[PDB]
């Protein structure tokens, strides 16, 4: 049945590549599409293929792309396989993209999600001349309605000379009315509104993105699907970290110290922390409520074995499997997730408000507990901030999640010292790896220190880190945060040179 | 005439001695204090000498001490003395007390000013003892007028077993009407309330502190002075620094990126941010205002000359000469003030939602612009993060004022890597330093470093962070964020083993 049910503007319609078209040299242009859900696909190919032609030619054809979060291989691949991306933000995870990233070829920032919309708004990125989202269906009334994400859609469109919808049979038509997009100032010029969410299953708005439909210069209709990766079935390590976590929320509640449904649960991208979530799904804490940036495969999980009663994010970002479970099942989700604009998903008064609990993963954290969620070696784009500095900071509990080792175990997760912070101590107070869970509540570095080298540390690497520690203790320019400068960096720099943390 | 208008209390009344033999070795202490005012005094100073005597007897008395933040000689500098605090947060800048810390005699974490209220309540400082708060007077029916700070005071007050006050009749008694307390759940029991401020002069609250009467133990009649160091006369390198961003200011303000009145300002503790308020009191900027956590000389001149028309704050931390100043006029400063608790002044959905500008000072960034504002050689604390992180990550505008080298030119400001990490790249915007100005919105991390370098480094240091620059670009691991490992922090080594950053 037909998708796009405002008939003016089905004389809009046209071919992908004539879309593609609109999009100029030096564009900044504004997709939907976060975490692998709801980006556009079509346009961007058309873009891509139109881009590499100008370059054989010597035409430069390069646009700025921001972004809600990741997207997948038919926007952030094709185009940076076509070398079309000399800005981008502010969050990447497709490995041609990273490479350009990495290579220095595209200019990357991975601001916080949930302040890309102000910083759009403020001009930051510059003006934004087009605003290209995809969408489950137009409404009679012009209404836009998102697919598997909301991300910052809504302000795009408000931001962009010209709109581009791109309209997917792919996506189940029951996505309609799963969304809630606010008519407020979240992210406009102050003084903003306030947000009257005070529950986290509270919907505040309306299931249609608003748009002027004589901004709307094109549509195209498509027919692909969301491709993420699938998750890590949870082995051992990741199903001890889970184990450590679960009796730590079991002695909390003992110690009354959290209701026993737990606070609105926060779970970020990535295998470690998805895993929690499988644990959950069979946890003893019933009527659990999300709120968080996605929904992993994990939380869906949740919400069908009924432990978690409903789900607020800006997007589900699921495995194949589990996108396919869900466009089959959509009557049943529907009624369990609630899909928000992400500048509201990750507003820090809300999330402190509702009282969250945060639980992310990192690349690694040093014996201080300052935590590294971006950078490998501190020079080298992983995939960027996202949401973990929203939610960790502003949460009743920050929790960091990780194997105490990587790469078969020749790098350590817990170091001297970052090589790169993105949560410093005070944003961070549990860790939990295989090797055990450090409570860092209270504590002074010095303590923090003896907490995370004891319990955290890979018993390969857990004597090293004393050793660096007692030294440091001895001989360091301070004591209240003990180092020594001439060898903080050097398991990095080791890793480098070597392959290896592990001395020979 | 009488500060204690309710007449059953006034049976509470106690001699310092005796009220400080209330506080026992291991006791948990909140008290009153925040920026040099409305700390306790003399009970702290009975307290030490209590701690001596039990010293030199092989006894241990040691307390935990939990702040508003920085307090005074008569506090922490006594208890330091004394060698009798075991534990303290959040901020202190007693030169006494940060040898302690920094010897590792006392245990130190400084959690986000307007964090430390709702983590206190949570339980991570453990069960509080004793609250320890200095008044103005007590009213008829019992409420408790704080004097020149509010701080964490009320939360201290509902969370401790036993209540010590100290009326101290230096404090004018006309500050009695400028405080603003909040009965609402603020830093409470997930969930909390909306704090519903929608304007910086906005008043929700009561004028009084409000505590059962049967946990007071002891009243204290006092007569002390805040105790606060002079700021010195800006010099040519704070001027000029003033000169830059109000140059901006003025920029923004010409492409309607900011209102011709500009939007709240915060402005941090220190010398630097001081002296850009002096700036501001003589610049083309009319119908100011003030959210910040402190109010200081250069903020209170503003109010003097109508050029700011209110001033939001937790504290004002004035000079001798302001202090006096304002104790004098304070019929006339007294409509021009409203006090907060800290975890209104610093909440950061309230600061988002006003949209502040947020300016303070810095010890050093690196080139990519991450900043340190507390561990010299990232190891030895200054006085810590204080709100700077509430403000930075929360405000509609960053900015980080600092002069380009330290210590007699033998520091650059501007590094290769910092040392340690208070404010990651995403939460600094603007750079100023006498040097110049890096606006650095939009940027990479690459493009930051252009930036800094080239418009806030120290010529005696450019060539050598260029240098650092190029070779990273060429050698790093990854060209993201480009480091070399093995020199990043070898400028800090440098200066731990020579003194100076410069090559011999
Ligand atoms: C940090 C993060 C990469 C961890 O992901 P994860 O799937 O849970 O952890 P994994 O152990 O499976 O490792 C993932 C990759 O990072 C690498 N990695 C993890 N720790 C590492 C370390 N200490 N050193 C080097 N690489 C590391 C792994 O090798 C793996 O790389 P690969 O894909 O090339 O094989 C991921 O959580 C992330 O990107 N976080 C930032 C955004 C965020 O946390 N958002 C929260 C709100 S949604
Ligand atoms: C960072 C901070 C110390 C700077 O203070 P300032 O008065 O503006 O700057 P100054 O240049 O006068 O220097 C202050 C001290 O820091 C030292 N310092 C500054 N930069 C330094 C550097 N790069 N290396 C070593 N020391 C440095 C100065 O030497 C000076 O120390 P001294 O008293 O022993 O001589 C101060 O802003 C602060 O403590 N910030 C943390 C809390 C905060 O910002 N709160 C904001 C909300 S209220
Ligand atoms: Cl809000
Ligand atoms: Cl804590
Ligand atoms: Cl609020
Ligand atoms: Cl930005």
């Amino acid at each position: 049945t037909e998708r796009i049910r405002n008939v003016a503007l089905r004389s809009k319609v046209c071919p992908a590549e004539t879309a593609s078209e609109l999009i100029k040299h030096g564009d900044v242009v504004g997709t939907s599409g976060f975490t692998g859900a709801g980006y556009p696909k079509e346009v961007p190919k058309a873009l891509a293929q139109r881009m590499e032609a100008a370059h054989d030619r010597g035409e430069k054809y390069q646009i700025s792309l921001i972004t809600g979060a990741s997207t997948g291989p038919q926007l952030d691949g094709e185009l940076a396989k076509a070398n079309g991306v000399y800005f981008r933000s502010p969050f990447n995870t497709d490995a041609t993209m990273r490479n350009r990233i990495n290579a220095g070829e595209t200019e990357y920032f991975d601001n916080h999600l949930g302040q890309v919309a102000g910083r759009a708004v403020q001009g930051n990125y510059g003006k934004f001349n087009i605003a290209l989202v995809e969408a489950t269906a137009i409404t009679e009334d012009g209404g836009i309605v998102p697919t598997s994400s909301v991300g910052n859609s809504q302000t795009f469109l408000n931001l962009a000379e010209k709109v581009i919808i791109e309209v997917n049979e792919w996506q189940n038509p029951m996505l309609e009315g799963i969304h809630d997009i606010w008519d407020g100032n979240v992210s406009g010029v102050p003084t903003r509104d306030i947000v009257p969410i005070v529950r986290a299953d509270q919907r505040v708005g309306g299931p249609v993105l608003r748009v002027n439909p004589d901004k709307i210069a094109a549509i195209v209709r498509t027919n692909d699907r969301d491709r993420n990766a699938p998750f890590a079935a949870p082995d051992e390590t990741a199903k001890a970290i889970a184990g450590y976590l679960l009796d730590f929320f079991g002695h909390e509640v003992k110690q009354n110290r959290l209701p026993p449904s737990l606070l609105p649960l926060q779970s970020g991208v990535g295998n470690v922390a998805n895993a929690v979530l499988e644990g959950l799904k069979e946890g003893p804490f019933e009527n659990l409520v999300g709120y968080s940036a996605v929904i992993q495969d994990g939380m869906l999980a949740m919400l069908d074995s009924g432990r978690m009663r409903i789900a607020s994010a800006s997007s589900f970002s699921l495995s194949p499997e589990a996108a396919e479970e869900i466009n089959n099942r959509m009557d049943f989700f529907r009624s369990k997730i609630i899909l928000r604009q992400q500048d509201v998903s990750n507003s820090p008064g809300i999330i402190r408000r509702l009282g969250c609990i945060a639980m992310n993963g990192m690349i690694e954290a040093d014996i201080y507990g300052n935590v590294n969620s971006t950078r490998v070696m501190g020079s080298k784009m992983m995939n960027g901030i996202g949401g973990s500095g929203d939610f960790a900071r502003s949460s009743y509990l920050s929790i960091f999640l990780s194997p105490s080792t990587a790469k078969g175990g020749k790098i350590s997760a817990i170091v001297p010292m970052a090589a790169h912070v993105d949560h410093i101590m005070q944003d961070a107070q549990i860790f939990v790896t295989e090797q055990g869970l450090a409570d860092l509540r209270g504590l002074s570095p010095v303590q923090r220190a003896r907490e995370i080298i004891s319990k955290c540390a890979h018993p390969d690497y857990r004597p090293m880190l004393q050793d660096y520690f007692d030294r440091a203790l001895k001989n360091s320019f301070g004591k209240h945060t003990p180092h020594l400068l001439t060898e903080a960096l050097s398991w990095h720099q080791r890793f480098i040179d070597t392959g290896t943390m592990l001395p020979s």
